[PDB]
């Protein structure tokens, strides 16, 4: 039970509070995704650099002297590092590409929000403009209402025993001072007309302005909330294939035998098994 | 299967089977500085990886968002903090190893350059004694060959020659046998100091064979548990990893969106009724 149309109103007929808060909220929504997008960013550019790094290891590292399983095990552990090393330039471009994602939903709430900022504006700029007019219609009919009943007085005043010449010349002044009365108060009453009729758009306007900004948030929030979730879930299950291609190293390893590896060395480079027979005197006539 | 009984030689004077042993632990020497030199630029991708995950957590924004949604950003910015700052754990722990490879390669090189002085000492005297040897047997022969020519140029003249002409032959036939006899004792004493040197050079051998092989097993063993420890030691880290990573989501699971708009018309509300209108005031009423 918690809508923005029933909590952002003013009781101030020209204060506009509740829509300048709710479009405050969005202008801090829409920092807070480009922090995300900024963290995929240097994110991103964090795994390429390393990628590359652990490719460039395993490419320019040695172990040519080596031979039979001590060999088979080094090149393994070459080659599962440039698999990692290429793993996580391609979970790079997978952060890019959430990024990008983020990128054109921030924007596309950009331009739809923008929409509801003209009409919003148009509607209470003219809301204030005809609160100003009315209240300078009511000024001056109450003005125009005081200048009728001080005419009428003067007329009743010198009504009694003054002269027709002067008792005449007040009571045409009385009736026309009493018509400006008449005259400010439609003036008046139509300027409280035109004020009622932009005041239930705006209030229609505002109602729904409401109810879309709500919609807008409950978005951001969703998919800001989802990218979370699924970037964790891409960082851990980067976890998951190298400790995978780690385990390839391990395999290679458990058919390194020690003695294997140096009979295999005994067998390949042999040189004899006797050693040399000793050199005897040799009688020159026998 | 054994390197005393498998690295002989029957040329006398071919050692290759010492030199075969020699260049394997050179190659091995090279394999171990290969396996260091992997440990360092691993450890040192690892610290600049990990010095780089800590910069982007700890310079990262997210200060506009506010409940639910700013504590997963926050837990996610720490446990970053926390990856990287296990990477840099990491890289020491493998600088550790490299050290420990580095101080097991030099001490075998001590012990390689102890044997390498023993053998080359006694090969070398192994040689000499046999090119003297050599040198006494031609001597030797040679000395025969003129006491053959001695006795025939007496046996010649002996039949009818001049008494003394015959004399005078049967006295340098005589000097020459002499010069036989003394060259051969030369020559039998040289048989004798080489075949000393001889016996003492194949326990040598035998001795330095046991110990090469004694270096190979042992390198073998270190080098494959090296092997193993380092690839137990990446895989330690993507299981931290993915347990710091694990925190997020816990984070994530107490993310509820109606929450997050709750808390902000509670904290952020203005006003429950709108505006009244605006009426016509009479002065009179």
């Amino acid at each position: 039970q918690l809508q923005f149309k029933d909590a952002f109103w003013c009781r101030d007929f020209t204060a506009h509070t509740g829509y300048e808060v709710l479009l405050q909220r969005l202008l801090d929504g829409r920092k807070m995704c480009k922090d995300m997008e900024e963290l995929l960013r240097q994110r991103a550019q964090a795994e390429e650099r390393y990628g590359k790094e652990l490719v460039q290891i395993a490419r320019k590292a040695g172990g040519q002297t080596e031979i039979n399983s001590l060999r088979a095990s080094f090149d393994s552990l070459k080659q599962q590092m440039e698999n990692v090393g290429s793993s996580h330039i391609q979970l790079a471009l997978t952060l890019r590409e959430e990024l990008r994602s983020l990128e054109e939903f921030r924007e596309r709430q950009k331009e739809q929000r923008k929409k509801y900022e003209a009409v919003m504006d148009r509607v209470q700029k003219s809301k204030l403009s005809l609160y100003k007019k009315a209240m300078e219609s009511k000024k001056t009919y109450e003005q125009k209402c005081r200048d009728a009943d001080d005419a009428e007085q003067a007329f009743e005043r010198i009504s009694a025993n003054g002269h027709q010449k002067q008792v005449e010349k007040s009571q045409n002044k009385a009736r026309q001072c009493k018509d400006s009365a008449t005259e400010a108060e439609r003036v008046y009453r139509q300027s409280i007309a035109q004020l009622e009729k932009v005041r239930a758009e705006w209030e229609q306007e505002h109602r729904t302005t409401c109810e879309a900004f709500q919609l807008q948030e409950f978005d951001r929030l969703t998919i800001l909330r989802n990218a979370l979730w699924v970037h964790s879930n891409q960082l851990s299950m980067q976890c998951v294939k190298d400790d995978e291609l780690y385990e390839e190293v391990r395999l290679t390893l458990e058919g390194c035998s020690i003695d294997a590896d140096i009979d295999s060395f005994i067998q390949a480079k042999s040189t004899g098994t006797e050693p040399p027979a000793p050199v005897p005197y040799q009688n020159y006539y026998d």
